[PDB]
């Protein structure tokens, strides 16, 4: 039985269970043999007895296997308003662990929502209309976009809702509100449906094999859901969902979450759609982050030039650093800056007091190796920096001597400093058995609890800024000294 | 007015008067309401009675397809295959509107598979490709394959318009032109707009018998823009062009990298031949793709050269650490810095004394190159890929190096580490056959493959490949690695 003290470790990949709004056929490998089936199969497909040791033949007719067997040859498949007596039913098909796996439902969207986000110019712009659009095309009562953090917890970056519910945007969850199988099955699967939360399990017959192999459901989109998760959306009043992972350099980048309140699931030929924006939608989002990118690095190389150029006309350099060095802040996202020069300290915006500084620097001087330093945690290298947290909790340091303990610092402010949280601190949720844990308000407190002390981590792009900005500052140096 | 050698550079080929004898066209207003011009062979192909203009196109064509066609112009030309004309019958229609009027396309219908199906199977055997050469390479094998072309090429452009054969597929009787260039000059200024503007340039026959467009000047004195048009007729220059190579038809898919003309999948054959629409359709959608995959293969080469720098960059800064004397780590060392970018040879120039590896200019000749960097460069990366036009002494030696990247070593002395290139005409990988020639029309020889292979020959003798962005790239990143291994040196000794 899960809990919340193994539901890290939840095999949630084989539950023995689907969900209602489908049924479910095992097969063999070659789909000569039914080796399992849900409970609800008699039902949906006028079918009597177990079915289990019919052959696929025999259960589904000479005609629907012989097509099946087809599209076997070419994700899962989805085959939408298949023909069985005469009735109709969307069909995913695939084969995964020498099992094939067949879904029944009984049974130009995409390119007008592409249409509607193609000429979006900026990743801010991209995400902030995509939830608005998604929840107008799809019908759900809320959709959200989460940005994955560095360590894997979920920003809400975006949000579109019906005007009576409360907000989560610009509010977090800490990275165990989704396991890592959870994580690996929204990176394997485009889509993750949920039809209903309170929708009774139907057990795939049988659960446990002969030879003591579970079913895995891991491309099932019928697949169960964890009892912890079911208990989570309960307690917020959510019914249905459906995910649409989002991929930026082969790796999940967040999602679109969908969530009702009530029970919803969209037909097979709409879901399709929704995989088809979701693909284009990660490809638009990635195109737009690597202009982004791009324009951020050019803007400090344009700026660092400026103060080559600058410098080249400057007898005193250490006299412009201290005239020029508030400028810096402007190469990358900080929260203050700051110039440690033979003792003497110059800030500007957020910084630790000018007392601090020298333990910082000692610090460097022993951590680095000459190239940037930089952390997110800075009372975990220094504990007594823990005091000037709330003013300072990340620093990024670049050297500015080899022989000189010598510093441009960069630094940022606790996270929880910087939250722009659009929620209700009033708004309170009802629990079940497993207690608050399971309430978007309590997930909201355990990531600030992990953030605790901690800034906003200093991107690879940050660190790429850090070093363009060493480099010309050695040139600085070197060609001083080469004159003068 | 005539066409000729003198003046082909600014020829209207947009507005000719003709069209090519494939299809037909019928030109309306901008609300399809009256036909106002129509290809002559309109009567015979869409087996119309009476002159057609000033007839309302419901008249000429029937409601339902007026109703349809005006549909498809609510939701690049529409191409609409196997609509049923009132007669019954089955045409491919190409729907457009462009200067306040809108031409209709019309050839008759074939048996075709659905365009999505045809493109998905071309693209399953690009789409794992993982270089630019594999994709390249195969494309052309794939594209002939698939078409049924007696040849397909691709041209890329180089930075001075020139195009290079860069991939090849023929029949085994047909000469090469696989590592051939032809000179800027060979595709006029509009050619070059009118393939950027549409994907796909469809010539049915080059000495096809043009089809007049009644009227070609209409009452206002308009001629018919037929920039979008598929069927719009070929100029004589290029016709006579193809018909001295043997080539009597041809179809090109433009690829596009970062907004602009990378060059074209060109598809010639020694017959008359057009593909059904349905088909081009087909290769439209292929060529997007490939388009796509092109750049997104160039992007990863350009970060992996890149990264190849920074980490042989990084390796030499490590390794001056514990040096001494960093003047010998150089002279030891200079000879690696090659593999940084394409280049035929290197050099050092340092306290006047040279060390060279590869191909490079001679010791006596290196001072002059360096006092010109010295008085040319405002102290960072100086480059030419043609020497002799700053410095006339450089002639003598333009075959082992044409080129120069110069790479400053000092703000107070003028040393530098220095890449060469040798003359494009020496590093040319031709297929070609030399004593392959061509007849020749009224033009003369300016009209052919050999000549204009010579005239490119021309237009870069004394030159070497340009040294591109990423290349300057490498060079800064080397440079200031370079002052960063002074400044450490100098800090320390
Ligand atoms: C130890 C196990 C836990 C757990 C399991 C699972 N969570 C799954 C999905 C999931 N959970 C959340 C959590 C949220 N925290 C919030 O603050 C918030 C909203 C304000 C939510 C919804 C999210 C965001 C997700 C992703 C899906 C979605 O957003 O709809 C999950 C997968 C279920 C499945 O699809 O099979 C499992 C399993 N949840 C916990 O809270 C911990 C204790
Ligand atoms: C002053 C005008 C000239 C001219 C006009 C046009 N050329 C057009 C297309 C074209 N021409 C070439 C030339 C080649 N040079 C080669 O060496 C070679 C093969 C080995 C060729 C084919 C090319 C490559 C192209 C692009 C199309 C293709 O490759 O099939 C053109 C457009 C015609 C149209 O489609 O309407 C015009 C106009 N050609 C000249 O040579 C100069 C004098
Ligand atoms: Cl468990
Ligand atoms: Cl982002």
């Amino acid at each position: 039985h899960v809990d919340l003290t193994n539901c890290d470790r939840e095999p949630i990949h084989i539950p023995g269970y689907i969900q209602p709004h489908g049924c479910l056929i095992a097969c063999d490998n070659a789909m000569r043999m039914v080796l399992r089936h849900s409970e609800n199969c008699g039902e949906l497909l006028g079918l009597e007895g177990d079915l289990n040791g019919r052959t696929a033949e025999d259960v589904l007719g000479k005609k629907l296997v012989h097509d099946l067997r087809n599209a076997l040859t070419v994700r899962p498949a989805m085959l939408p308003a298949m023909e069985t007596d005469g009735r109709s039913f969307d069909i995913s098909l695939h084969r995964y662990k020498s099992t094939t796996i067949i879904e029944f439902e009984p049974s130009g969207t995409a390119r007008k929502m592409v249409d509607r986000i193609r000429e979006a110019d900026s990743v801010e712009s991209l995400i902030s209309r995509t939830t608005r659009l998604v929840k107008a095309t799809l019908g759900y009562d809320r959709v959200m976009i989460y940005r994955f953090q560095e360590d894997g917890a979920g920003k809400v970056v975006s949000e579109a809702k019906q005007p009576e519910l409360e907000s989560f945007l610009g509010q977090y969850f800490p990275a165990s509100d989704i396991p890592q199988q959870a994580r690996a099955l929204f990176l394997k699967n485009t889509l993750r449906i949920i039809s209903d939360a309170s929708g009774t399990r139907i057990p795939v017959l049988p659960a446990v094999d002969v030879s003591g192999e579970p079913l895995d459901l891991s491309y099932a989109h019928l697949r169960s859901v964890s009892p912890i998760h079911c208990e989570y959306l309960r307690n917020m009043g959510v019914a249905a969902s459906m995910s649409i992972s989002v991929i930026v350099d082969g790796a999940l980048w967040g999602l679109i979450a969908c969530h009702h309140y009530s029970p919803r699931v969209l037909s097979m030929p709409v879901r399709i759609a929704a995989e088809m924006f979701g693909e284009f939608f990660s490809m638009h989002l990635q195109v737009l982050k690597q202009k982004r990118r791009l324009d951020t690095i050019n803007h400090a190389h344009a700026a660092l030039d400026r103060f080559l150029r600058l410098a080249a006309h400057h007898a005193n350099i250490e006299e412009l650093l201290v005239d020029s060095f508030q400028d810096f802040a402007d190469l990358m996202p900080c929260d203050g800056v700051g110039l440690w020069v033979g003792n003497n300290w110059h800030g500007h915006g957020a910084t630790p007091p000018h007392d601090a500084i020298p333990r910082l620097a000692r610090f460097v001087a022993s951590a680095s190796e000459g190239r940037v330093w930089a952390t997110h945690a800075l009372s975990q290298a220094i504990p007594e920096a823990e005091i000037y947290a709330g003013t300072a909790a990340g620093m990024l340091a670049i050297p500015l001597s080899q022989v000189k303990s010598d510093y441009l610092l960069f630094f940022r402010k606790e996270i929880v400093q910087n939250l722009n949280w659009a929620g209700n601190p009033e708004k309170s949720y009802e629990t079940g058995p497993m207690g608050d844990r399971l309430t978007p308000r309590k997930s909201f407190a355990i990531w600030k609890e992990t953030v605790r002390l901690q800034a906003q981590p200093w991107s690879e792009a940050d660190r790429e800024i850090a070093e363009a900005a060493r480099i010309a500052l050695v040139e600085v140096a070197f060609h001083h000294s080469e004159h003068h």
